[PDB]
Formats: structure tokens, C-alpha cells, sequence
């Protein structure tokens, strides 16, 4: 599933469902900036959770609340690598469903995605 707005593409967003009793989960998506100018992912809007923390290379233990995207760049995400932490989850659809959220890019604007809800220990897709 690809989403696109402006020169931004978001490929195959998916998340690990939170473990029973837990309120955090990891989300993974390929973000591509095909513009000759930088962009910034500055917000993730959802009624499902309070906030997000981006963990991106280099220094994956450090977090940030936006992602600066250089021109002609991408962020690849997977378990053990770059990822988004969804923080203070109040509700999440079942495994096999999707979670609706809106991404806000400073230049490209807003796109609503449906991130696939995968098993809590899923490694792909």
C-alpha cells in the first residue's frame, strides 16, 4: 500500500500490535522525499495514541518528535532499525486490520494512512 502527497511517498506502513496490557507499540514505514528541497514530518494525528517518538539513524536510541527529510532521501524502517514509537495508546484495532492516522509534512502537506496492524512480534509487512 503506497500513499503519496506532493513529492512525499509513504510505502507499506505497518505496526506491531501492542502486547497484552501494554500502551506502546512500534510502527514502521518507508518514507521517501523525492523533492529537490527538504521536507519535515512534523506531526502524526490519531485518536488512538497520544504522541510519537521517531528513532532514526544515526543513533537509534536517541529520539525526536519530527523527522527532517533531506532532498532526494528516504527513511527505511524495520524492527531493530529506524522506527516510530507510538506512545500512550488508548485503542488499537485487531491484528489484520489497519490503524488510521494522519501524517503532516511541512512542505508536502497532510496524508491519511492506514497502517497495517501486524502481530506483536511481527518482523515484516
Amino acid at each position: 500500500h503506497e500513499y503519496a502527497v506532493g513529492k512525499i511517498k509513504i510505502e507499506h506502513p505497518w505496526l506491531r500490535a501492542p502486547l497484552e496490557g501494554e500502551t506502546r507499540a512500534q510502527l514502521y514505514m518507508l518514507v521517501v522525499n523525492s523533492a529537490d528541497r527538504p521536507d519535515r514530518l512534523i506531526g502524526v494525528k490519531s485518536a488512538d495514541f497520544r504522541s510519537v517518538q521517531f528513532h532514526i539513524a544515526p543513533h537509534l536510541v536517541a529520539r525526536e518528535d519530527a523527522i527532517y527529510l533531506p532532498p532526494l532521501s528516504r527513511v527505511t524502517m524495520a524492527p531493530g532499525g529506524s522506527h516510530v514509537e507510538l506512545v500512550d495508546i488508548s485503542k488499537m484495532n485487531p491484528v489484520g486490520w489497519a490503524a488510521e492516522m494522519t501524517l503532516v509534512f511541512e512542505k508536502a502537506g497532510e496524508v491519511t494512512i492506514d497502517a497495517a496492524v501486524e502481530a506483536p512480534d511481527a518482523m515484516h509487512a
